[PDB]
């Protein structure tokens, strides 16, 4: 006879965002309407 | 639509003049008038 052992699958690790260390230069915040969204702009104002 | 995000703006830092270690180095004594002051001396009397 030909014999086959046990099928071995594999078994895919998981990742989240905020626990790779990358998040730590991030700061993410869902919006629904990015996708309507055209230009984002923020305004600095510095006086020296 | 065209978003705008915050504005933000800058601290100007304030500093005392009793703050900074230029101040052990002074000696700073308020006086009204030397605007009309127009030379101030010191006196040293040394025997050898």
């Amino acid at each position: 006879f030909e014999a086959l052992l046990g099928i071995y699958c594999n078994k895919i690790e998981w990742i989240n965002f905020f626990t790779t260390p990358i998040a730590v230069a991030a700061n993410v915040i869902r919006f629904n309407d990015v996708s309507r969204m055209t230009l984002g702009k923020v305004l600095f104002f510095i006086q020296l």
